[PDB]
């Protein structure tokens, strides 16, 4: 459980620095996240430890798996070691789709829907944006922890159905390659969100898919489908789920 056990291959992104690493013992490819607590108080660090201990708990195929936590008092740096998702995040996929003018396959959208819904179902039992949704090597979707496009109508006033809205917005952006509600100001955005109006996703996508995404974007949280009601949907099949 020491930083010297791992070899840094290259930096992925710059919480702090994120790096792709290889464990020397077996050569397993992973990544870690650097948190410089050097400028933190004993209070902030107290929350930092107990928060990462609760990160250690979540073991689920559709949630990014956390393996280890390495402290280095030398540079006062904390390393959270997690699984490597070779496919990157959904943000890049969406960006890649915009540029190349290609819409994502409906099969892919169903995969994200199914696996992110199972991610939420898991998070709710323990009681959301493209850049926090990752893809591994085997078509698996994994969840991982400034205009608020995905903010629900009630989340600007007053709920698990709020997550369904956020998922609704994410899936919509996967289909249309843009968020359901766009605006240059947060007050404009707020305006559009309360009106609850948006375009249909591209017509290459079936009415069935459009229907469910639309239901998730319902203004009444109680009209939105529950995690259960989503998975009962005839669209969602076994091959849309995770596979090792
Ligand atoms: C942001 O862009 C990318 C991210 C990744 C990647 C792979 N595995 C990971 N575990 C993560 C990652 C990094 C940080 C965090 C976080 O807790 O903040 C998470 C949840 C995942 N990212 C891989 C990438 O390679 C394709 C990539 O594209 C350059
Ligand atoms: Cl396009
Ligand atoms: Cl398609
Ligand atoms: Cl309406
Ligand atoms: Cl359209």
């Amino acid at each position: 459980s020491r930083a010297e056990d791992y070899e840094v291959l290259y930096t992925i992104g710059t919480y702090g620095r994120c790096q792709k690493i290889r464990r020397k013992s077996d050569g397993k490819i992973l990544v870690w996240k650097e948190l410089d607590y050097g400028s933190m108080t004993e209070a902030e660090k107290q929350m930092l430890v107990s928060e990462v201990n609760l990160l250690r708990e979540l073991k689920h195929p559709n949630i990014v798996r956390y393996y280890d936590r390495i402290i280095d008092r030398t540079n006062t740096t904390l390393y959270i070691v997690m699984e490597y998702c070779e496919g990157g995040d959904l943000a890049s996929v969406i960006t890649k789709g915009t540029k190349e003018r290609q819409y994502l396959d409906e099969e892919f959208v169903l995969r994200v829907m199914t696996q992110l819904t199972l991610a939420l179902k898991e998070c709710h039992r323990r009681s959301l944006k493209p850049a926090n949704v990752f893809l591994d090597g085997k078509q698996n979707v994994k969840l991982g922890d400034g205009t608020p496009y995905y903010m629900s109508p009630e989340q600007m006033n007053r709920n698990e159905k709020s997550d369904i809205w956020s998922l609704g917005c994410l899936l919509y952006e996967l289909c249309a390659l843009m968020p359901p509600f766009t605006a240059f100001s947060q007050k404009e955005l707020a305006g559009k969100i309360r009106e609850g109006k948006f375009r249909r996703i591209p017509y290459r996508y079936s009415d069935e898919l459009n229907e469910i995404i639309t239901r998730m974007l319902n203004l009444k949280d109680y009209h939105r489908p529950s995690v259960e009601e989503i998975l009962e949907n005839p669209l969602i099949l076994e091959h849309h789920h995770h596979h090792h």
